[PDB]
């Protein structure tokens, strides 16, 4: 999967 | 999965 | 899924 | 499924 | 399912 | 508050 | 409160 | 609180 | 607490 | 706190 975590 | 988490 | 939370 | 959560 | 959420 | 559940 | 439950 | 849940 | 779960 | 688990 695509993580993009803030 | 794709996951954009602010 | 995709899931974009804020 | 997708998911917008504010 | 589609879930727009505020 | 706010529950908003699925 | 505020509840919108499905 | 604020419960967005699915 | 705010609690987005899924 | 913020809390978002999936």
């Amino acid at each position: 999967g695509n993580y993009n975590v803030f």
